[PDB]
């Protein structure tokens, strides 16, 4: 909500309260989505300033608070700054910002990034360009310098992180996208590459010093119809676990799918479909095997701009017999939203 | 402090800083409450927001930043998000709300839950129904459907958290309240059982399949006089540790009593009196023990809505001897509120 | 931004966002600032509320997020409160608060604290009286009593913080400041003394029973121009480790010096020069070893009120055979800022 608007400066200060529960069968763990409460709330600002006409700064931080832990010594689990940047905007040469914020392979992935609960398996984070990371300088133009409307791209300057952990780390790379709408249409292609760190490298689970991703997609967005397409590959990127070795690392390459269509009544109920299915090949020890496979039915209902609430149900495909562990069971949740 | 009430949405951003000290003897380990600094800061939202006449929604997350820690490794300790709900009410149909919120006991410990600093000790989190929990579905009533002033009820379904700890953890369980109040007269019955999980039942002090806690309350709350009493028992519930030995699990049965008076002058002072007493009964090993036992004295002083002061007396009845290691010398806190 | 002001009460919530990385050479370890992303958001509020024509109360909490760590296991590393405190201020006769606050001897050591991104050496926190400590009650008079314009002093009580660690930990001791400012001049005297716990008595480095720090500062602050010095001394309170051994204690005395000199353009832009140096001496083992050492060069450019971006150039002075360990390389850093 727009808490702030005076000389220059508009402040928005956000965030939902959000009563969630997942519903799988057993003990969670062979199932898609686990099972329990699941609750969370979130917190952020949006600060802009207009510098002068063809001048504005803007700022954003964004965090994340577990509604499911107890007060004791478990807390904190899961709490984190899922955004954190500042930046400038230019008139029509560009915007440019530094920060945690969202990797340039995202520009096509959230395309079907749009099912109420699930969905976006493939947009993981600190995971390369594919979602949020940490330490991105990032360039956008709109519209081509002012001349041609619609047609946009950025690139995207990723520096190395080395943590602790071969999962959340990542050598330099550098990406970029292009995309352009028209009508409600809109196509657009986004392509990283970066090196691994030594951590990454010694995991047994992949090979090789560069990481790769890219992906595709397809939309029509107007006349309350939303259908979307993506499809992508990653070399050595995309985290995977062998839940019965309990050995992990990378996969050497992915061929990733998603496909979604939903539709807005104006009544307030928009019903949506959706199939994914990601699959690893070349896998040191296995061969081909799905990490992702699913059908999706689900629905959200809005009473307005600040109140919701949706059942999400996973119909999974994945097969009791996979090689690497992953579950096979359903997994449903059902969820009431507040937000501001 | 309502920072936003536009269109439908009103939003509430509130908080407090909080210098706090307690003064105890010794080491503050044989003392009732501790000794040395304890301030702390809150801050939390509350949203509503108007779906139509007869319709509302709602959401509230509150957190909990301790001011006593230092700004290396020990940085979190003591950090946590109290609530975080979201739900809807609707005309005199009743109001229904999911997430970490108070159980339905606490509807009548509340009662006595009023001293400036301490009070309120059978009133635990994540204790099944007593304080906060996680993962509670509440639906409530008010003035039976419209047809009787005054007249209240509430059930309450409490989802099992299978936590890392005995003491943090719980199985499937319902309660329920009924109420009523009447020219400045209350009168509350709450009660509740849940499954005790496996983690619970290992632990070495208390036995048994299921848990129950209920608690009676009365109160004359009018003409600036507050006087109110609660009663209450609990059957494998409430967590207890025998200090010598380092033992710990539930107590078998305690039965616990509280009562406050306080007086309201008009020019801000607000004197209270409290007494206190809880005890446990066929404690594996010990027999009947107290937990609590004290008398209290204390005031407040309000300059205003925002600002306030207050020194809290607990003269503790604990002796020297108790046989699970309560510690029995006072302790003395004074406060400093600044609240919006 | 001040977000509310109604009935007395007057509520101010502020924040930044600010994307910052360091480039120094090698693996950052022997370098003055290190080297990588270093990115934060901040967030606090400050309330005041007119209790009465002479009386105001007022609270504060500040809180620090950092923007550079992972979402999964180190996704804390760094967040803290660094202030959280509520007081009162009456007419002329002085304000107290008690908290989690500014130290007294940082009164004069905020003269030189200026620089864009580095400086302040001297100033640590949890750390006696020089920066922020837990646990402070704090008195402060301005134009002693409405009788001297411009006089002011303060003393402050430290209370005993026995934390797990000998360098966040403290006993009893008091400080005071005097100060007086005329016509752009500034000129200030701040001492304290202070009980070192048994936990900091048992480090290998530094001998005594009382830490004791003081400072002293001269200023010109006018017409644009910012010219500023500090000398002080400590005996036993500055934290130091030996790098090769893996030692750790207090230095026995440390003589310290910094001074700064900057320019405000009308424009927009703040160039800085400054130098600084800090010294121990009686040093268990080694004897005269410098801590600090450098030259610093550096510019802000402040857009407006709200957006500014900045480089800071560290030419370290200490040298490649530094007996502690200390490094050697210098290091820069580039900043855009944005605050509300």
């Amino acid at each position: 909500a727009e808490i702030y608007n005076k000389d220059g400066n508009k402040v928005d200060l956000y965030g939902k309260a959000k009563g969630l529960h997942y519903f799988s069968k057993g003990n969670g763990e062979n199932s898609y989505g686990g099972n329990g409460d699941m609750t969370y709330a979130r917190l952020g600002f949006k600060g802009e300033t207009q510098i002068n006409s063809d001048l504005t700064g803007y700022g954003q931080w964004e965090y994340n608070f577990q509604g499911n832990n107890s007060e004791g010594a478990d807390a904190q689990t899961g709490n984190k700054t899922r955004l954190a940047f500042a930046g400038l905007k230019y008139a029509d040469v560009g915007s440019f910002d530094y920060g945690r914020n969202y990797g340039v392979v995202y520009d096509a992935l959230g395309y079907t990034d749009m099912l109420p609960e699930f969905g976006g398996d493939t947009a993981y984070s600190d995971d390369f360009f594919v979602k949020r990371v940490g330490g991105v300088a990032t360039y956008r133009n709109s519209n081509f310098f002012g001349l041609v409307d619609g047609l946009n791209f950025a690139v995207q300057y990723l520096g190395k992180n080395e943590r602790d952990t071969a999962r959340r780390s990542n050598g330099d790379g550098v990406g970029g996208s292009i995309s352009y709408e028209y009508e409600g249409f809109g196509i657009v292609g986004a392509y990283g590459a970066a090196d691994r760190t030594n951590l990454q490298e010694a995991q047994p689970l992949g090979n090789g010093k560069k990481a790769e991703q890219w992906a595709t997609g397809l939309k029509y967005d107007a006349n309350n119809i939303y259908l979307a397409a993506n499809y992508g590959e990653t070399r050595n990127a995309t985290p995977i676990t062998n839940k019965f070795t309990n050995t992990s690392g990378f996969a050497n390459k992915t061929q990733d799918v998603l496909l979604v269509a939903q539709y807005q009544f104006d009544f307030g109920l928009r019903p949506s479909i959706a199939y994914t299915k990601s699959k690893a090949k070349d896998v040191e020890g296995i061969g081909d095997v799905d990490l992702v496979n699913y059908f999706e039915v689900g629905a959200t209902y809005y009473f307005n701009k600040n109140m919701s609430t949706y059942v999400d149900y996973i119909i999974n495909q994945i097969d009791s017999d996979n090689k690497l562990g992953v579950g096979s069971d359903d997994t449903v949740a059902v969820g009431i939203v507040y937000q501001f």
